[PDB]
């Protein structure tokens, strides 16, 4: 009956889990690819390539998701740096749900599925906090390392994909 109410945009200490997700779109071989990844600062947990024509928003929005599934039960704190997905997750999601927005027709609101995926996601952590980091930063901080780590993650998977077939 509406979003998650404990949802923080802060680092949480007591956490199971801390990762890092990014979404890249990106043309390779006449084609837009795709990859989404969860990542810990040294190491990918999860990382796909997704379906040609994929947008980068989309796969920001696919990679928080999977990261949401992955820590069910669990205290996670995720780090995006997509404002979009950020925002998203925290505000927009839920009211585009409430409005009925996300399940009628309207075209007028991009990722309609990958959202509503999203918002029932939000209810899987044991708490949860999604957090916005500036993403391309050269700081040597654990947050600039686990978002580089993320992106390379999802770039990597795109290009492995197509160089698999």
């Amino acid at each position: 009956h509406g979003t998650r109410p404990d949802l923080t945009d802060q680092p949480i200490p007591d956490a199971d889990y801390t990762w890092y997700t990014d979404g890249s779109s990106f043309l390779q071989e006449g084609q837009r690819r795709a990859g989404a990844a969860v990542t810990t600062e040294t190491e990918v947990i999860w990382a796909r390539a997704l379906p040609a024509g994929t947008s980068a928003q989309r796969a920001e929005l696919i990679a928080l998701t999977q990261a949401l599934k992955m820590a069910e039960g669990k205290k996670l704190n995720v780090y995006t740096d997509s404002r979009y997905a950020f925002a998203t997750a925290h505000v927009h999601g839920e009211i585009y749900r409430r409005r009925g927005l996300l399940t009628s027709e309207g075209r007028e609101i991009k990722n309609k599925n990958e959202i509503l995926a999203l918002l029932k996601a939000l209810f899987l952590p044991k708490r949860l906090s999604i957090i916005h980091c500036p993403g391309h930063q050269k700081g040597n901080s654990a947050e600039a390392r686990g978002n580089r780590m993320a992106d390379q993650a999802a770039r990597e998977a795109a290009m492995k994909a197509v160089l698999e077939t």
